[PDB]
């Protein structure tokens, strides 16, 4: 029968989350149901106030990106009681917690082929990073981060049977071009030998971008862990950025919309409780598979 289905983000304040609530929204209606939907505003309590009151409208299927991977617990175990299905996307919900699955992208395995690729393009050179970080406590952020660094270690460990590397700052931009642009510049004060930038999105790294052109800053590599935003794909097209990490925010939309709807409806059980969205470094060599100027995000 009819149900309906809710989507609960936690902010819809970077590019990103913009472009996933559009899609979960046009999913739901596509497969023909009622989508109810909740910005939290990155208000944690809001969040937890959204999810009862999308549970008491009646949904069947939730769909949350959750503000924070513990203080959601409480509720979408309530949630589940009261007999919703529910679906994480994106941001990382405690496991432990009673939901049909998580869909994300592929982090750590993302983070793993930059580093790889890192060091095909600058063999043995010594690295100088300079990270952007988006929110302190961030799990999904320190998966990138860490999945990056640790895969040049392991790539040039791989290569050169040893490994070295120095990050000489980390800031905090919050996920956007703002945050990124305003870390990178005090980073720039601080530092006079970076040769590489380490951003746990695009969005940040773009921001980066225009502060390093602003001082003359030359030799520097743009490294990102996440998302293939298309501005960042532009540049990576014209040889101006170096990679970045497969996290389509449409595509874990309409994957958590199918499946948790098959869910519902029966058509599916024994769900993996983590689904990760297909892995990959987008470099000059490939870029073509995944740009769209025209594209939402
Ligand atoms: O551009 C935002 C994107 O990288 C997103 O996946 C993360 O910010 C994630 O929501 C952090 O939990």
């Amino acid at each position: 029968g009819a149900f309906k289905i809710g989507v609960s983000m936690k902010t819809l304040s970077a590019p990103y989350f913009a472009a996933q609530m559009e899609a979960a929204k046009a999913r739901g209606k596509e497969l023909g149901y009622e989508v109810l939907a909740t910005d939290a505003q990155g208000k944690l309590q809001k969040q937890i106030s959204d999810v009862e009151d999308l549970v008491t409208r009646g949904v069947k299927l939730l769909i949350i990106n959750p503000a924070d991977s513990e203080g959601l617990v409480n509720a979408v175990n309530n949630a589940s009681a009261n007999g919703v299905k529910v679906v994480v996307i994106d941001s990382t919900l405690n496991p432990r917690a009673n939901f049909v699955t998580q869909v994300q992208s592929s982090n750590s395995i993302n983070g793993a082929l930059v580093g790889h690729w890192v060091i095909e393009e600058v063999g043995n050179k010594s690295l100088k990073i300079a990270l952007l970080s988006g929110e302190k406590g961030n799990p999904v952020g320190q998966e990138r981060r860490l999945g990056v660094l640790s895969g040049i270690i392991e790539a040039q460990l791989r290569k050169f049977g040893k490994a070295d590397l120095t990050v000489v700052g980390q800031g905090w931009g919050h996920w956007n071009d703002e945050g990124g642009l305003k870390a990178m510049e005090d980073l720039l004060v601080a530092n006079k030998d970076i040769n590489m930038v380490l951003g746990e999105n695009d969005s940040m790294v773009l921001g980066a971008r225009r502060a390093i052109e602003s001082a003359g800053r030359t030799g520097i590599l743009l490294v990102a862990a996440a998302d293939a935003q298309k501005e960042a794909l532009a540049l990576i097209k014209q040889g101006k950025y170096g990679v970045t990490g497969l996290n389509d925010p449409a595509l874990v939309a309409r994957t958590a919309i199918d499946l948790g709807v098959k869910v519902v409806k029966g058509e599916v059980k024994d769900v993996p409780k983590q689904t990760l969205t297909t892995p990959a470094a987008i470099t000059k060599g490939n870029v073509d598979k995944f740009y769209n100027p025209k594209a939402v995000f």
